[PDB]
């Protein structure tokens, strides 16, 4: 549903605009199942297609940031905005101590200086 | 907050723990993991360089809460230093399962179900 790709041992995900809460969860459960079952070098998630953010999206994004930090998985969030960065820092995302990039490419490159 | 991967509950623990009561903590943890039961519970104390009497108390309590719920259980992220202390203060570690990090613990909790 939400496609999880893997490009050169890196996990790559782009989140589009959603309606069913229950596909984000299908995505999160699926992603967290993937990044634990077999080895990886990092995880880039792009949220450029999202013009706003639920607390639901915000808290799933926090959940994956905290679990990758626990798995020693480099994590980059990309495609961030005005009306996203603000609510993200609001609901509790340490954006300043988080690896962030402008697009899917800058993130891949950023998961590679390490 | 609380994390969950693969039907497995994960409590990551930080030095900000000393700011509620053990009892408030147990009531908080039971709110989260008894709603829908899990196949297990991983407690991560990797963020702990220093353990005191309060922490050992919680760890002792949570480990017991777990089995009371019929819940398989790994204590992960123990500095070899913060582990003698824990046992000196009453955490019978020999009885319970331990793992290096969230990953090895997750692997132990499930590669024990095959």
């Amino acid at each position: 549903r939400v496609p999880i790709l893997k490009v050169d041992d890196y996990w790559v995900v782009a989140i589009e605009e959603t309606l069913h809460d229950q596909s984000v969860i299908q995505f999160k459960e699926e992603l967290l199942h993937n990044i634990t079952g077999v080895a990886g070098k990092g995880l880039v998630i792009d949220i450029s297609a999202l013009e706003v953010v639920d607390s639901f999206v915000t808290r799933v994004l926090i959940e994956i940031s905290r679990l990758a930090e626990l798995l020693g998985l480099p994590f980059v969030l990309t495609g961030i905005k005005p009306a996203v960065a603000i609510t993200l820092t609001e609901m509790g995302l340490d954006l300043r101590g988080m690896a962030t990039a402008l697009n899917l490419q800058k993130g891949l490159d950023k998961l590679k200086n390490l």
